[PDB]
């Protein structure tokens, strides 16, 4: 809608009070101009029918329990679009400042996130497995970056292709996780998942096999379910990260760890200039291997840590 910029306050998901920017026309509307074409959070009402309700506040104060899936989704939206556009100076999801949507309160008792093809959508959980999902912020960079994805290489979501799509999501999750410096890690979901259980996450990128994960190409699924094991089979390609990052000894092979921003930046140049649609765990391999070597040059420690790291998890 049409109005003026102002900033309100509110609380999130895990009770943590943050502003928030809002627009002024009559009420306060859940709508951040600041950034590209904007940031818009909608109330979805416990139904399914998409979007929902852009949402609407009396007096831009968010402090109600309803209102705490909506502050995270949307203040997490602009954190991540934050760090695409500071770190590697793409603006928005598609490049060209695309406005992002974002509906909570989809459904009830809904234990899922996802993007649906041009916005977000975030369930609030049965308490039990999930708190609402808009309180983790690597939930949220997760699927602000299958948009991402969907913009660049169009990896299919199936098989291989869509492991290392979902793989993307997770790597691109966590470095936003330590981005806003929010008690970041190598988990993914910790902060709403299971909130009767301490210490425990639904994926690990530091150790996928803690979850049952494969952590090698030899333990890959190659059943039918989970169209083709696309959240079990990026564990193969989450600890590869991890250890291009921050290093160590898996299986006997040793690699030294060059950090997070140069693996962000080895992955968005294989993500945005060499994947496609098709491509395997191979043709990562391949595609990471000539990004490091474009950036810091073929005979560089990035290019040798990014071959130890795929020959640890069994990719050739
Ligand atoms: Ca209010
Ligand atoms: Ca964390
Ligand atoms: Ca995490
Ligand atoms: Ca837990
Ligand atoms: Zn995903």
């Amino acid at each position: 809608i049409t109005g003026t910029s102002t900033v309100g306050v509110g609380r999130g998901v895990l009770g943590d009070q943050k502003n928030i920017n809002t627009t002024y026309s009559t009420y306060y509307y859940l709508q951040d101009n600041t950034r590209g074409n904007g940031i818009f959070t909608y109330d979805a009402k416990y139904r399914t029918t998409l979007p929902g309700s852009l949402w609407a506040d009396a007096d831009n104060q968010f402090f109600a329990s309803y209102d705490a899936p909506a502050v995270d989704a949307h203040y997490y939206a602009g954190v991540t679009y934050d760090y695409y556009k500071n770190v590697h100076n793409r603006l928005s999801y598609d490049g060209n400042n695309a406005a992002i949507r974002s509906s909570v309160h989809y459904s009830q008792g809904y234990n899922n996130a996802f993007w649906n093809g041009s916005q977000m959508v975030y369930g609030d959980g049965d308490g039990q497995t999930f708190i609402p999902l808009s309180g983790g912020i690597d939930v949220v960079a997760h699927e602000l970056t299958h948009a991402v994805t969907d913009y660049t290489a169009g990896l299919i979501y199936q098989n291989e292709s869509g492991a290392i799509n979902e793989a993307i999501s997770d790597i691109f999750g966590t470095l936003v996780e330590f981005y806003a410096n929010k008690n970041p890690d190598w988990e993914i979901g910790e902060d709403v998942y299971t909130p009767g259980i301490s210490g425990d996450s639904l994926r690990s990128m530091s150790d996928p096999a803690k979850y049952g994960d494969p952590d090698h190409y030899s333990k890959r699924y190659t059943g039918t379910q989970d169209n083709g094991g696309v959240h079990i089979n990026s564990g193969i390609i989450n600890k590869a990260a991890y250890l291009i990052s921050q290093g160590g000894t898996h299986y006997g092979v040793s690699v030294v760890g060059i950090g997070r921003d140069k693996l962000g930046k080895i992955f968005y140049r294989a993500l945005t200039q060499y994947l496609t649609p098709t491509s395997n765990f191979s043709q990562l391999r391949a595609a990471a291997v000539q990004s490091a070597t474009d950036l810091y040059g073929s005979t560089s420690q990035e290019v040798a840590s990014v071959k130890q790291a795929f020959d640890a998890v069994g990719v050739k």
